[PDB]
């Protein structure tokens, strides 16, 4: 019944499915995230982010920009899309004849080049949506291996300072490739004599092997080209006379020389080579490679190497010796050890100097996506791994690293506001795109979404995208408040919303209080310095941070995980423990006024509590409002405390009572609402400094256990309950406004409630009368949709995956502004030259061309105007 609710989708939040690769536009510095189900997540400056969904939920392959306007995506089945940074929409479709094996596209060329299965190579306008009549047959089978099997294109690239010559990788020969003058213009094939050690994993040293290619890479210079094979051989070669350098592997040289008598000194087990990329800084003149290795086991074994070549010896007056002693004896080699055992998937480097050098141009940073779906990022050269949520858009968090809890709370925007206002996000990497303004009309409450990760960090900030709230956060880490390095999975969250304080426990056991205020502005700090429960961290806040959620006091009890906790909105913070313990703390001090184990109270077989609430209302028949925390245990008991304001502004707590009240154990949620009003009656402020007065506010306490639900009266034995076909996820109290007569307004309290498997539910009190019901309209996983949030307003905060909420709104009526879209093409950024070659490097030899003339040759004389409005744009 009830025209009043509609449930409603109004916010997305992380990604709807798995990140499975990503690309970078240096010139209108633009990020790319594309998922396992065909989504497209495009990242700007601030929070500026745009999703594009493709029509077939396939996974993608690879993405490259192109023309600072074009976003190419290449899908599982091989079909190729081109979407329109200008428009936000696919331009075209096109299914591939053959499957692709390698591409290359440059982000100043309309071409991608496309290798396949077959060995040949087809070239694509993507800005015309036209093939080219320019076309490569196996070259391998034709003039090189006739008798050997069909080999497909393992790799092309572009040559960094010619675009009409292209490097082109088979499984046993790799050759460089005019289009200007239509021929081979040289090759290489790697082989290793009898008795030749060659690479980690080669076999059969005895005999002769030529190693499959399995990438082939261009030197920045463009002079040399280095050649990785499956044996892990990385091999050198000089461009233009075919000499080949030097054969080595990360350990060793001269590989390629027989040693009947060689024995392989490595107490490493070989990894094999998975992918290599070839960077260079600022000043081209000087380079690095890039190694990530497949691999075995399954520990860690995949760590990313780097080997710094330092400054390249001129290439006109350095003999080939010279050069050898160059590839041998580099600057630096560092292993960059990886935080975590999960396989690597994606590895993307983000240019800073120019788009140039296939995107290797000074990268400060390296991006990871590793099969789990987390999203790493890596600093080059430095190696050190950052978690900044502040780096990226606030979405991207619940990647950097997985969130292992969240949660929503409504909180007052009185003080909420003037916090964010001094937490506006001034960090970011990206810069491009404009976020487009989307004024949210005042509210009294707002909402704030909170999650913890395994990294031991903390992010708070708004749901909403108003002016205000929408690039506002807060980031705290517990790593630092503890001093530890392992062990800091966040296990639960509790937000007090009218006091703006946090309660944080950790897979350990211990809890650290936050705070936000003001703050005050060593390396053997240890919980275990201590013999006291109550441990004082207030020095360890956070150095530059004028204001924030400081930390004041770690919690630790030694007494296992916790079983539940609650920082109230009243100074109290309850913390309970699996093992039994009940703990009540007072902020002012702060002091531990009360520690038990429940088990020692229980009717039942409770073990311990499972749920902690703080209230102010009638206990029983005593005619006044007290101050009481309800407990509920993991076998449907409910414990029932009275918190006493005492002498010296100290507090007494008294048991009132434990009574057994469901057999659908575990309580996991428990609320109140007061009888005549049907307004909160969890304890605040505001409601506590009213005690004086001595009024008296009957209520009724929510209970919600397993798959049902009880109404009962504190100090009383009469009750209700209602029960459920599904286990519930999460339930909540909301209070809303409706108008009606002539400016009339009638406030309505109703209960909400989700089932584990999806189903929505919202019901008025206490008659318990069904208003709406309407299940969740996509796959939720059991995981983390108990993290579920009612709020004040109706609205509901849902964790749908690892990686994903949704902001679910019941009440139908409501303030809607049509969606709106970020912007991402920005006009007139101006894409600077391509490296050319150094007539000062290797003079003459070269054949200068043009992009003109290059579209000349690979789309004829007559090449049509394209179709798009975004060609003549991008210019
Ligand atoms: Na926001
Ligand atoms: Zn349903």
């Amino acid at each position: 019944k009830n025209k009043i609710f509609s449930l409603a989708e109004t916010n997305k939040y992380g990604m709807s499915s798995k990140p499975i690769a990503a690309a970078f536009d240096f010139t209108q510095n633009l990020l790319a995230i594309a998922t396992v189900t065909g989504e497209v997540h495009i990242y700007g400056q601030q929070q500026v982010e745009v999703v594009i969904k493709l029509e077939d939920r396939s996974a993608i392959k690879e993405m490259r920009f192109v023309k600072g306007i074009y976003l190419v995506v290449i899908n599982a089945k091989d079909t190729v899309y081109v979407l329109s940074l200008y428009s936000q929409k696919v331009l075209t479709t096109v299914f591939v004849p053959g499957k692709i094996t390698s591409i290359d596209t440059d982000a100043s060329l309309d071409w991608m080049l496309i290798g396949l299965q077959n060995g040949s190579m087809i070239v694509y306008d993507i800005d015309r949506d036209q093939l080219s009549s320019f076309k490569l047959d196996n070259l391998q089978k034709s003039s090189f291996f006739p008798a050997a099997r069909l080999s497909p294109i393992v790799s092309i690239q572009w040559n960094p300072r010619d675009i009409g010559t292209v490097l082109i990788s088979y499984e046993y020969v790799t050759l460089t490739y005019s289009l200007v003058e239509n021929e081979i213009k040289q090759s290489f094939i790697y082989e290793l004599p009898p008795f030749a050690p060659g690479g980690d994993f080669s076999e059969k040293t005895n005999e002769k092997r030529t190693p499959k290619v399995i990438q082939s890479l261009y030197h920045p210079n463009s002079l040399h080209i280095i050649t990785i094979h499956e044996d892990n051989s990385l091999v050198f070669w000089d461009a233009n006379s075919g000499h080949m350098i030097m054969a080595r592997t990360v350990f060793e040289t001269e590989i390629n020389v027989p040693q009947p008598d060689y024995i392989r000194d490595s107490s490493t087990n070989a990894a094999k080579i998975s992918k290599v990329y070839w960077m260079c800084e600022n000043n081209p003149e000087y380079t690095s490679l890039l190694i990530s290795h497949k691999s075995i086991s399954r520990g860690d074994n995949q760590s990313l190497t780097m080997i710094d070549l330092g400054y390249t010896p001129r290439y006109s007056i350095t003999s080939y010796e010279g050069m050898k002693n160059y590839y041998a004896n580099p600057k630096q080699m560092k292993i960059f050890p990886l935080p975590t055992n999960v396989p690597i998937v994606n590895i993307l480097p983000i240019p800073r100097q120019s788009p140039y050098f296939a995107g290797c141009h000074n990268p400060g940073l390296i991006l990871l996506i590793l099969g789990n779906g987390e999203i790493e990022t890596m600093l080059y050269p430095s190696g050190i791994f950052t978690d900044k949520a502040s780096l990226f858009p606030q979405n991207l968090s619940w990647l950097r690293p997985l969130a292992t809890t969240s949660m929503a709370a409504s909180v007052p925007n009185k003080l909420w506001l003037g916090a964010l206002s001094a937490a506006q996000n001034k960090d970011y990497l990206l810069k491009g795109g404009v976020r487009t303004k989307r004024q949210k009309l005042p509210a009294e409450y707002g909402t704030a979404f909170i999650t913890g990760h395994s990294n031991g960090s903390v992010r708070i900030y708004d749901a909403s995208h108003g002016d205000i709230q929408d690039n506002a956060s807060f980031e705290v880490n517990l790593s630092r408040t503890l001093n530890k390095a392992k062990e800091l999975a966040v296990d639960k969250i509790s937000f007090a919303a009218e006091t703006l304080e946090l309660a944080v426990s950790i897979e350990t056991g211990d809890v650290v209080l936050f705070k936000y205020e003001v703050n005050q502005f060593f390396r053997r700090f240890s919980l275990n310095n201590t013999n006291g429960v109550l441990v004082d961290v207030r020095d360890r806040a956070p150095t530059g941070v004028r204001q924030g959620f400081m930390p004041s006091t770690a919690v630790h009890a030694n007494k296992g995980k916790t079983s539940a906790i609650n920082n109230s909105n009243i100074g109290f913070v309850g913390i309970a423990y699996a093992a039994g313990s009940l703990m009540l703390i007072d902020r002012r001090g702060p002091a531990i006024i009360y520690m038990e184990n429940i088990r020692e109270i229980s009717g039942a077989q409770s073990a311990c509590v499972t749920c902690i609430e703080f209230v102010i209302m009638e206990y029983g028949d005593d005619g006044y409002s007290s101050i009481l925390m309800v407990c509920g245990t993991d076998m449907g008991e409910v414990i029932t405390y009275k918190i006493l304001p005492a002498s010296g502004g100290k507090f007494d707590v008294q048991l009132m009572d434990i009574t057994n009240v469901t057999s659908k154990g575990p309580i996991h949620k428990i609320d109140a609402f007061s009888k005549e009003t049907k307004s909160s009656c969890l304890a605040t402020i505001p409601k506590m400094q009213n005690l004086s007065k001595g009024l008296c506010i009957p209520g009724i306490v929510l209970i919600t256990g397993f798959d049902d639900i009880r109404l009962i009266t504190l100090g009383k034995s009469k009750s209700t309950h209602k029960g459920f076909k599904y286990p519930l996820a999460a339930t909540g109290l909301s209070y809303i406004s409706t108008v009606e007569k002539n400016n009339d307004r009638k406030n309505l309290t109703v209960i909400i409630t989700l089932e584990i498997n999806g189903h929505l539910r919202v019901f008025t009190i206490p008659d318990f009368k069904e208003q709406m019901s309407e299940h969740i309209p996509f796959p939720i996983a059991a995981k983390y949709i108990t993290e579920s949030s009612v709020l004040r307003n109706g609205d509901i905060a849902i964790r749908v995956s690892e990686f994903q909420a949704s902001l679910f709104s019941t009440v139908k009526e409501q303030d809607t502004l049509a969606p709106v879209s970020d912007t991402l093409y920005i006009n007139g950024i101006r894409i600077p030259y391509r490296p050319q070659v150094n007539s000062l490097q290797w003079a003459r030899g070269t054949v200068y061309c043009t992009p003109a003339q290059l579209n000349e040759l690979l789309g004829g004389v007559n090449r049509p105007a394209s179709k798009y409005k975004e060609s003549i744009i991008a210019e």
